[PDB]
């Protein structure tokens, strides 16, 4: 943390924070979601992390170097050091991302290694090779060599993801699965883990071994898992959270806006709300039945009348206003909505439905997605004769069902790992780890494997730009807004800027201010 020269610093130092739901799991290489990801960036730390305006530093490395964009150096500092006061080499990083790549580890973000090209690892995904044969690699114990089978200009900048993050071979080894508990959990960011109750709350207490230490301010801090938006702006409102989660409730909004202005944040999000299609599964496998639900979902009712928190409509996944983005409007976003329905219930009434298509939409149980879920149910009812069942289940369960593939239609939300557009397009690819669309294109992939092979970077964004073409011809998704990042912040908490579009907090940037 850095506490500007003036101000005074509370006597106590905690933090509570909301963190939306139950985390997935605390390993590494096991979760998905941003609520997992915001403890991961205080107990684990990787090659680089963000600095507070969100731009790629050093973290366990030092310094790195690359030749032709194509093979990665890094130097790591020599006193990073794991909460037992062991030392974090590079050994760790070659095992934690064999480890990552390997079947046997099932993540779900198994796929972020091929977004980096790592040489082998389609090879070791798909078990033709082990995972020794993983292009990395410890020339000594303090320098890590990365070796790619394309020039990646942003390599550095995914690596401030929680699945490149190093993981402790010998507690893995030993407790398996249960690694992660207080008594075996072994860390190396500016925290270890205090307690862990579940649905209860996850406490985390400054680490010792920490590298940044001296500069870290904040001595505890609990992330509370409450999935209700109401609540937690109510328990933010009596004095018991200092931070809640970014998703508020569509019924204090307005309000709270009046009360407490400077208490209510809003920047820019590189997220994009959508209805995940099942793309395998019939009658969602024909292209006319995906297409009149994203022409007939009414854009401006959801994200002006009904939502009305600043959200953009979206026409995209890939958010417009990321570095790199070029994207052209189609047509079909330019007509009026009445324009827009009638081709809607033309498309339907040729894949055989009149008076009707049925099916299940499921959202993870929120009072926000609850919400826009009945929102948009009558929306889809109203505008094309749809009827749709609302189901809703935990977070957990919820990402488990869409990998597994047993939805039909699916709110859902992606926020970019790094800021370029291949964050977003890569979970489009047929077979990334972070496919839960099911969507398989040949002509997609392709355009995306072109652009590691182009020479500059204004060709590169013009395929970026064709390839979301091509998903919005296949209509794979239904975009519905780009977000805003909206929370609530008391005035005694120091360091959150808000200017990072990714909003990769740390929990040791921060500071209470006397109050």
């Amino acid at each position: 943390a850095d506490v500007p020269a003036g101000v005074q610093l509370a006597d106590k130092q905690t933090l509570v924070r909301n963190n939306g739901s139950e985390v997935q799991s605390l390993d590494p290489h096991k979760i998905e979601g941003v609520p997992e990801s915001n403890v991961s960036r205080d107990l684990f730390e990787g090659l680089l992390i963000s600095d507070v305006e969100g731009h790629p530093s050093p973290g366990v490395a030092e310094k790195w170097e690359n030749k032709d964009f194509k093979v990665w150096t890094f130097h790591l500092r020599e006193n990073a050091k794991w909460s037992d006061g062991t030392p974090v080499t590079a050994h760790d990083f070659v095992y934690s991302w064999q480890r990552l790549a390997d079947p046997n580890t099932a993540s779900p973000y198994a796929s972020y290694l091929q977004y980096g090209h790592i040489a082998n690892i389609d090879d070791i995904i798909a078990g033709k090779k082990p995972a020794t044969d993983l292009g990395v690699k410890a020339l000594d114990d303090h320098t890590f060599e990365v070796t790619l089978s394309e020039p990646v200009p942003y390599f550095y900048k995914l690596l401030v993801h929680p699945s490149v993050s190093p993981v402790p071979k010998s507690a893995v080894e030993k407790f398996g699965d249960k690694w992660t508990q207080p008594a075996n959990i072994v860390t190396n960011g500016a925290y270890k883990l205090k307690n862990w109750v579940v649905n209860e709350r996850i406490v985390l207490e400054r680490n010792p071994q920490y590298w940044d230490n001296a500069k870290t301010v904040i001595n505890q801090v609990t992330y509370l898992p409450i999935s209700s938006e109401v609540t937690d702006v109510n328990r933010y409102r009596s004095g018991e959270i200092d931070m809640t989660y970014n998703n508020m409730p569509i019924e204090l909004f307005q309000k709270l806006k009046k009360e407490i202005p400077n208490e209510v944040r809003v920047d820019p999000y590189l997220c994009t709300y959508y209805y995940e299609i099942n793309n395998q599964k019939a009658p969602f496998n024909d292209v006319r039945v995906r297409t009149a639900l994203k022409l007939a979902l009414d854009r401006d009712i959801i994200v002006n009348k009904v939502k009305n928190q600043g959200d953009l409509p979206a026409y995209s996944y890939t958010p417009p206003y990321t570095d790199g983005a070029k994207l052209v409007e189609p047509e079909w976003f330019k007509w009026s909505q009445q324009k827009r329905n009638e081709e809607a219930k033309k498309l339907l009434a040729e894949a055989g439905f009149t008076a009707p298509l049925t099916f299940d939409l499921l959202y993870n149980t929120s009072d926000l997605h609850k919400k826009l879920a009945i929102a948009v149910a009558s929306i889809w009812k109203k505008n094309l004769g749809v009827n749709v069942n609302l189901e809703n289940q935990e977070w957990k369960t919820f990402l488990d069902t869409r990998h597994q593939g047993t939805f039909d239609v699916a709110r859902a939300g992606w926020c970019a790992d790094y800021n370029e557009p291949t964050s977003f397009l890569n979970t489009m690819l047929s077979d990334s780890s972070n496919n839960t669309a099911h969507y398989k294109s040949p002509a997609f992939d392709k355009l995306i494997a072109d652009t590691l092979k182009v020479a500059d970077d204004t060709q590169r964004s013009e395929l970026y730009a064709k390839a979301e073409q091509q998903l919005d011809k296949d209509s794979a998704i239904v975009p519905v807004y780009y977000y805003v990042n909206a929370r609530l912040v008391k005035p005694w908490v120091g360091g959150y800027t808000g200017k990072d579009p990714l909003d990769n907090i740390y929990v040791k940037n921060l500071y209470i201010i006397k109050h």
